[PDB]
RNA sequence: AAUUUCUACUCUUGUAGAUGUGAUAAGUGGAAUGCCAUG
DNA sequence: CATGGCATTCCACTTATCACTAAAAGATCGGAAG
DNA sequence: CTTCCGATCTTTTAGTGAT
């Protein structure tokens, strides 16, 4: 028997908490005397300024190492091939082996160990390797193996700057660790060569050689690209594609050239741009030839490779300078201007313009390629002037439109017959954009500029006046001024030279472009050091005078404080623990141990002399330094923990390759055994009680024990300091003082504490000091940033403030990582059948929407949570959309949304985890994946609602109240999980926890009281034809006299060309048209039944505004102007079919689409509801307006009601799920079968 | 109109809710501009 | 009035790793012994 | 006085986890 508030305590999570620094006295004037702001601020200018140095050696040695690198890909081509012809696990299993066997073997090349070399260069590489990772580079000790980066003296006198403090790297060190590694990091140089890279190769290899099988013709094409791009000159188009060319592609060079391959050189703006492959397959399927068929029925696009870390860019495509400075754009085009201005261009493009009107116009051609634009630009459409001439052409004549469309679209046309075809309708549209140009282009000339660009406004007006200029740019582009036809000379060179005058504002305008989009600089914080190398790296007693932090805790507040090297050392400053009853200060007291697995094998068995000394000889060694006693090494320990192999004797991958338990249980009971001694005789961990562990041969796995281990060796006392003591030693200069504070230290404040204080609050609570739930950890930082009843807005911005940041763990007691936590969750319910169910929908008037159904499907209760705290969020969403789009093409800032979002989204955590620890409940949500939306709902841009996942996952992963008693379940020392980790959206089933996601479509469009949706698809008739065949698939249908409504029944297996093709869970349907009588609701308000809202689609090709619709009145309306005879509950089917005029067809295929028509929404006019056409088996007509609180409110209710139906669904057949596990989301079909079934 | 930070309010010189930092790397998507084609 | 494939720049986003460290080991430095 | 030696200060390091 579980319960609920089982789970809780379950697995470690870690936090930052971020707090500013107030300096206490003196210390605020004494750290500007030492100046180690200026000082850090210069010591990580020269961090940043230096990193891409550093680099260039691992640059170095990557392209070095990598190119003796030589491998069949074979094993690993049939793997992957295996594996994807069908996905059966020990094919995973064999597939992930042989990519670690291939990672390994590159990783060799890389530790100097492979085979394939000799053994000179191994020690070379070997040599190397161990340099890269330790300070060997800053004294340039490394540079000596490779002889290669040869930095200037400006960079050596910048790895001057770091003598004595190459520890700053560290960070730095690992980042670039993890990229040399053999371990299947998606970080890492073998496992993007072995996982990244060479399937995309392969596949692209294969996808050539079928399209070499399918047509052999484009084979002389791809050489002759490969020809005219001049890359890979040495090796066939043929080789190149094959296996073991990727024994080349590994340095960053021949990825680069591979991908230029694929692509094709770009050259400089206004030039013909060399083609690539991709480019050259779709030019070929763009022709619609029967070959092109051929194509478009094999996969037609190559996919480029993924570039090498670490690595820059190099290539071969034209790169346009970039701009500068203000003051250099606004003189380059104030030269430019004038320039322009003072070579007469506009007078003599005024005489070009109107020259048109008295010259030959049959003498002056425009070019093909760009005749569509002035159609667009000056007609309806692209296609009319070309219809027009095509249609000119045709008329003064099947293969004979052929040649006139060959000879239409490719030659250039002269400007007569464009008149003739076109009419002087568009020869004055013309020249009415010409006078727009030029007035555009005059007004921009006569404009003046800014003296910057740092206001929006100024780019406003720069961005204006160099669109008119390559707007003017594009109207000279127009006419085909080539010599191959004729071409009026004098009008030629004059156009050619006025083109040429004019040409530069393209690049001018893309240079400006790139400077206008750059980001603006803010001021940043930095780290502070203090000339400390490891300032605050943990807080351990031992290292505190090396690592300098101290904290101390006074009458609630909080202080810490750093004591600097004195006189460029650590002098020894200490304190005396006073008694309580004194006055002062109460000094934190770190007695920590980090991990048992790192330490005690460090300070144990791999320590120098227990190597030197059982190499030499195999009698056991005593120790005797840092031990109260001489400790014990025997051979076999040290067997166990250098056992020459990857698997240790104790540890579970020798029990699971071997499988002899015995020794495996012997190993680990030895083990334990040994580490229980070294805990004994340890000097740090001998005054440790570890009375609470079990006998050794009772644990199980080693991973337990440390596990079980590591929360007793973690311990904090306090000490009372005096506190005169303290201030003497501010004053000295030798103690400098901070208070961590935020907003809740203040005295003004009364009640709900941020929930960041709370936590700091509880880890230095009493009963956290007697077990340790929250335990604070290593790794603290201090930054500096500068600067940047009336209250001053903007008020934290204003001047220089020292932030904190540490980083906190939570239970602690718990294991490290969360096991089968999705088994447990299934567990719980499959115990407690009787759990509601909360589900969630994204609504169009509402943001989201909320139901709580129980296992019966009774709402419990649903409600509104589009405006929390009054509050309108969708409003400010649109506006902040619309300056978003409207500062795109304006050049403006770029901004962020997320502040808002997430200021939302808060509130509805809140409500959503309010409502959860309430109810204890489940949660449904649905799958993001396999789902549409788009403005027309609220809050559903695909991008912010996936992220709203997020918040959710962690704060359910340690949920705690801020009401809560901190002892309790959900309090403080005990924090709700009921998540796991967050990695992926793509990672995670359709289970995380307690939270559980479904495919979003078939959930609001439903009837929720029978289950109906309308199963045809409305694109299919697009005819009276199809429209007839329509309605003749039809079983009966006939009038009531007695309800006055008309009745249609209606049956499967006809108008299957119109459904959607899903079965529902019962073959019969009886549709009622509705009478539009008046009806009343739960509280009284009249209301028309049937009632219908539908847009204007009346002009065949657009949509217009939203209107009524009373379909039994316009039906009734409609047969009396047919006049045919219906109240005798005749079959009025036949009668219909009788009058075939496509009009009458439309109407009733309009008005049956209409009752069809479920959803029903106008924000207009405020209704939005659910009108179910299908009645009851109990007979009555379901609508939304009743207001019963039975049913759904509204439209997104019912969307959240029938959301958390398919949560129920889904989680009965967890409960019928007796392997613990779920299905691979829901079937559509088996969705509708079942929320039929038990509606009907 | 205040905040470690962010959001919403403003009486409270504050309120309520949220808030894993740092470093590194890669990828994706937009938009603009050119180039070649197609409807 | 758009679409397809490219190329450059700029911006935005996600995604995917590591650390959450006391002590050994080694460098080095200032003051007494030969 | 230089060498050495013991103090002292950076720098690297140690490695678990399912029938």
């Amino acid at each position: 028997m579980t319960q609920f508030e089982g789970f809780t305590n379950l697995y470690q999570v870690s936090k930052t908490l971020r707090f500013e620094l107030i300096p206490q006295g003196k210390t605020l004037k004494h750290i500007q005397e030492q100046g180690f702001i200026e000082e850090d601020k210069a010591r990580n200018d020269h961090y940043k300024e230096l990193k891409p140095i550093i680099d260039r050696i691992y640059k170095t040695y990557a392209d070095q190492c990598l190119q003796l690198v030589q491998l069949d890909w074979e094993n690993l081509s049939a793997a992957i091939d295996s594996y994807r012809k069908e996905k059966t696990e020990e094919t995973r299993n064999a597939l992930i082996e042989e990519q670690a066997t291939y990672r390994n073997a590159i990783h060799d090349y890389f530790i100097g160990r492979t085979d394939n070399l000799t053994d000179a260069i191994n020690k070379r590489h070997a040599e190397i390797y161990k340099g890269l990772f330790k300070a060997e580079l800053f004294n340039g000790k490394v540079l000596k193996q490779l002889g290669t980066v040869t930095t200037t003296e400006h960079e050596n006198a910048l790895l001057r700057s770091f003598d004595k403090f190459t520890t700053y790297f560290s960070g730095f060190y690992e980042n670039r660790k993890n990229v040399f590694s053999a371990e299947d990091i998606s970080t890492a140089i073998p496992h993007r060569i072995v996982q990244d890279n060479f399937p995309k190769f392969k596949e692209n290899c294969h996808i050539f050689t079928r399209l070499i099988t399918a047509v052999p013709s484009l084979r002389e094409h791809f050489e002759n690209v490969k020809k005219a791009i001049g890359i890979f000159v040495s090796t066939s188009i043929e080789e190149v594609f094959s296996f073991p060319f990727y024994n080349q592609l590994l340095t960053q060079t021949q990825i680069d050239l591979y991908n230029q391959l694929l692509g094709g050189i770009s050259r400089e703006a206004g030039t013909e741009k060399i083609k690539g492959l991709n480019e050259v397959l779709n030019l070929a399927i763009q022709k619609n030839d029967e070959t092109a068929h051929i194509i478009a029925s094999l996969p037609h696009r190559f996919i480029p490779l993924f570039k090498q870390i670490l690595s820059d860019r190099n290539t071969l495509s034209f790169i346009l300078e970039e701009f500068k400075s203000d003051e250099e754009v606004i003189q380059s085009f104030c030269k430019y201007k004038t320039l322009l201005r003072n070579e007469n261009v506009l007078e003599t493009a005024e005489a070009l313009f109107n020259e048109l009107n008295s010259i030959d116009l049959t003498h002056i051609f425009i070019s093909h390629k760009k005749l569509e634009t002035i159609s667009s630009a000056l007609c309806d459409h692209w296609d009319t002037l070309r219809n027009a001439l095509y249609e000119r052409r045709i008329s003064e004549l099947k293969s004979a439109k052929e040649k006139v469309q060959r000879s239409l679209k490719h030659e250039d046309i002269n400007l007569q017959e464009i008149i003739s075809a076109a009419g002087k309708e568009l020869s004055e549209a013309f020249k009415q954009k010409t006078s727009e140009i030029l007035s555009h282009a005059h007004a921009a000339l006569d404009q003046p500029l800014p003296t910057t660009l740092k206001k929006q406004e100024e780019k406003e007006i720069l961005k204006s006046q160099l669109d008119s200029l390559l707007g003017l740019y594009h109207l000279l582009d127009w006419f085909a001024v080539d010599e191959s036809n004729e071409v009026d000379p004098e009008f030629s060179a004059r156009l050619t030279g006025i083109k040429l005058e004019m040409e530069p504002s393209l690049s001018f305008y893309n240079k400006a472009r790139n400077y206008a989009t750059k980001k603006p600089y803010s001021v940043e914080k930095f780290k502070l050091n203090f000339q400390m190398p490891t300032l605050a790296s943990g807080w351990d007693v031992n290292k505190e005078k090396n690592n300098g932090a101290i904290l101390f805790v006074k009458n609630g507040l909080y202080y810490l404080g750093i004591m600097p090297k004195q006189k460029g050392r650590y002098k020894a400053l200490s304190f005396e623990p006073t008694e309580k009853t004194s006055e002062g200060f109460d000094k934190m007291y770190y007695d920590y141990f980090p991990d048992a697995a790192k330490m005690i094998p460090k300070c144990s068995t791999q320590l120098k002399a227990v190597t030197a000394h059982f190499q030499t000889h195999t009698t056991p060694i005593l120790l005797s330094n840092n031990f109260i006693e001489p400790l014990e090494i025997t051979k076999e320990i040290y067997d166990l923990n250098n056992p020459e192999k990857e698997p240790k004797k104790f540890q579970t991958a020798y029990a699971k390759k071997t499988g002899d338990q015995k020794g495996y249980r012997e190993a680990l009971c030895k083990w334990i055994d040994f580490t229980r001694d070294f805990l004994s005789k340890y000097t740090k961990t001998t005054s440790i009680d570890l009375s609470s562990l079990r006998p050794s041969s009772q644990y199980k796995d080693l991973g337990e024990y440390y596990a079980e281990l590591n929360p007793l060796l973690y311990h904090i006392s306090f000490q009372r300091i005096a506190e005169k003591e303290i201030m003497d030693a501010v004053e000295t200069g030798k103690l400098y003082l901070f208070q961590i504070y935020n907003k809740d230290f203040a005295k003004g404040h009364h009640g709900k504490p941020n929930l960041h204080t709370l936590y700091w609050t509880g880890l230095f609570s009493p009963e956290n000091l007697a077990k340790t739930s929250i335990k604070l950890n290593g790794q603290a930082e201090l930054f500096y940033r500068p600067k940047s009843h009336e209250i001053i807005k903007d008020r934290r911005f204003t001047s220089d403030k020292f932030f904190f940041h540490v980083p906190i763990t939570l239970n602690y007691q718990a294991a490290n990582s969360p096991s089968k936590f999705n088994q447990r969750v299934n567990a719980y319910l499959k115990e407690h059948p009787e759990t509601p169910i909360i589900g969630i929908d994204r609504g169009e008037r509402n943001l989201i929407y909320i139901t709580v159904i129980d296992s019966t499907g009774k709402i419990l209760e649903q409600r509104s949570l589009n405006t929390i705290q009054q509050f309108d969020y969708q409003k400010k969403l649109d506006n902040r959309e619309k300056e978003r789009v409207a500062a795109r093409q304006a050049w403006s800032v770029v901004g962020t949304i997320k502040d808002l979002k997430q200021g939302y989204l808060s509130q509805v955590i809140h409500e959503i985890v309010d409502l959860m620890i309430h109810y204890q409940a489940v949660v449904v949500l649905e799958n993001l994946n396999f789902g549409f939306k788009s403005k027309r709902t609220g809050i559903a841009e695909k991008a912010v609602y996936q992220q709203f996942e997020k918040m959710l996952i962690d704060k359910l992963n340690c949920l705690v109240l801020k009401d809560y008693p901190a002892e309790k379940v959900g309090g403080v020392l005990n924090p709700y999980q009921l998540t796991d980790q967050f990695t992926s959206f793509a990672k995670m089933g359709t289970q995380s926890g307690f939270l559980f996601y479904v495919p979003a479509p078939y959930t609001s469009k439903i009837d929720p009281l029978t289950g109906f949706v309308d199963p045809f698809v409305w694109k299919t008739i697009k005819n009276h034809e199809s429209r007839k065949h329509f309605l003749e698939g039809f079983d009966f249908l006939h009038y009531d006299v007695k309800t006055g409504d008309f009745i249609l029944h209606f049956k499967m297996n006809r108008n299957l060309s119109f459904q959607r093709g899903l079965p529902g869970f019962m073959p019969a349907w009886d549709i009622v048209f509705e009478k539009n009588e008046t009806q009343f609701d739960a509280k009284g308000t009249p209301f028309i039944a049937g009632k219908r809202i539908v847009p204007v689609i009346e002009n065949h090709r657009f949509t217009g505004r939203y209107r009524d619709l009373y379909p039994a009145n316009e039906l009734i309306a409609l047969l009396e102007e047919k006049g045919i005879v219906f109240r005798d509950g005749s079959n009025i089917l036949p009668k219909l079919l009788e009058n075939d005029d496509s009009h009458a067809i439309d109407t009733m295929v309009a008005l049956i689409r209409s009752v069809l028509q479920m959803r029903n929404s106008n924000a207009a006019t405020g209704e939005d509801y659910i009108n179910s056409p299908v009645r009851d088996l109990n007979g009555v007509c379901f609508d939304s307006r009743f207001q019963n609180p039975e049913w759904p409110m509204d439209a997104d209710a019912n969307g959240a009601y029938h959301i958390a139906l398919k949560g129920q669904l889904l989680l009965n057949h967890l409960k019928e799920s007796k392997d613990l596990k779920l299905q691979n989301g829901i079937s559509n079909q088996d969705w509708l079968a079942y929320i039929q079934e038990l509606r009907n």
